[PDB]
C-alpha cells in the first residue's frame, strides 16, 4: 500500500525540541502494516525560517521510538536581506517494528528561528519487502 | 508499475501562469493505468532563476484536472551576486481513478524571473493503492 | 522490494571527479531483483560546501554502467558568511535484468569545494514492472 499525508498551511512556531508539524502524520497501523520496510517521504518544498543569527529549520521523520532520521536548512548569510524559500525533502526507509504504529513530521527551530510553512508540504510513503 | 520522465536541458522562458516544463510529462492513459493511485514526484535538482527583485522559481505538479500541488525557491538576496542552483523537490499522491489521463511538471516564474534548466530533472511515478477498510 | 542504504557521516573529500560516498551502495544483484525497473532516490538533506569560490557539490546516481543522473547545489556568493545546509534529493529511474548490477550515491566538487555530510543521508530504490 501507498499512504499520503498533506498540508496546505502550519502554525507558525518556535520550539528549541522537536513538535509535531500539525496534519504531517501516517496512521501506519490503520493502514493494516505491522512489519516490511517503509519508504518515508517528508518533503517541504517552500519553507522558510526567521530570525537573528543565520537562521534555519531542523526536519524530523519520527515514529514510536522517536526520531529516525534528521535534516536541515539553513541561511549563509546572519540576518538574511530576505529569508527566501528552501525547498526540503528528507528520506526515510525504515523496519515497521512490533512497536511503529505511525510515521510523522517534526521541526524544530535553529538558533531561536520561527518555522514557517504557509504552502503545500506532504508525508508519503510507500510499502515493501526486504 | 514504474513511469518515468527525464530531461537534460529546457529552454529560459519567464511565464507570469504556469506553463509546461518541455519533456517532464507522464501519459498515464497510454500506460493503461485507469485505477488506484499514483505517488508523483517532481525532480529538479539543478535550477536557476535570474530576474530583478528576489528570484525564483515556482514548480507544480499538474494533471488533466488542474493543479495537484506547487512550491518554490526564491533567494534571499535582492540581486544575488551569482544565481546559485537551488535543488528542488514536490512530491504528491493522485487518485487515478478520478479521470486522470496524464501528469505533468509545469512552472512559472517568482516575481518576472527567468527561469533555467540546464542538466538533469525528472518526473517520476509509482503506482499503488490505499490499503482496504473493514 | 524496498533496498536502503542509509549513513549519518561520510569522510571530508574534495574531488575533481566523481567519487563514491561510502555506505550509499545498492547491491541489486545480491538482492536478486526481478526484471523490471528501479525507481532510486538519492536524498542528501543537510549538505555543505566549503570554499572560496562560489562553492558547491555535484552529486550522481551511478551504476556499474556509468553515472545515470546528477546535479548540484552551489551558494550564491563567493565566499559565503557561513556555508548554509543545502537540501539536496536527485530521483532516477533505471532498469533491472538489462546488465545492472549496484546503484550508488557519488559526489564532486564544484570548483575545488571540500564536501560535507555529517547527519543522515541515504539511497533507497522501490521496483517495479514497466509500464
Ligand atoms: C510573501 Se513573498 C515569499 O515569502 C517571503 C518570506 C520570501 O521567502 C519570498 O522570497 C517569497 O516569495
Ligand atoms: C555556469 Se557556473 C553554474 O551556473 C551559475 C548560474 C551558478 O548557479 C553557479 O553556481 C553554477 O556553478
Ligand atoms: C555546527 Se552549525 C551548522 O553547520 C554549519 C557548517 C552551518 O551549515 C550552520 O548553518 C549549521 O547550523
Ligand atoms: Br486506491
Amino acid at each position: 500500500p501507498l499512504l499520503s499525508a498533506s498540508i496546505v498551511s502550519a502554525p507558525v512556531v518556535t520550539s528549541e525540541t522537536y513538535v509535531d508539524i500539525p496534519g504531517l502524520y501516517l496512521d501506519v497501523a490503520k493502514a493494516g502494516i505491522r512489519d516490511g520496510k517503509l519508504q518515508v517521504i517528508l518533503n517541504v518544498p517552500t519553507p522558510y525560517a526567521t530570525g537573528n543569527n543565520f537562521p534555519g529549520i531542523y526536519f524530523a521523520i519520527a515514529t514510536n521510538q522517536g526520531v529516525v532520521a534528521d535534516g536541515c536548512f539553513t541561511y549563509s548569510s546572519k540576518v538574511p536581506e530576505s529569508t527566501g524559500r528552501m525547498p526540503f525533502t528528507l528520506v526515510a526507509t525504515i523496519d515497521v517494528g512490533s512497536g511503529v504504529t505511525f510515521v510523522k513530521g517534526q521541526w524544530k527551530s535553529v538558533r531561536g528561528s520561527a518555522m514557517h510553512i504557509d504552502s503545500y508540504a506532504s508525508l508519503s510513503a510507500i510499502w515493501g519487502t526486504a
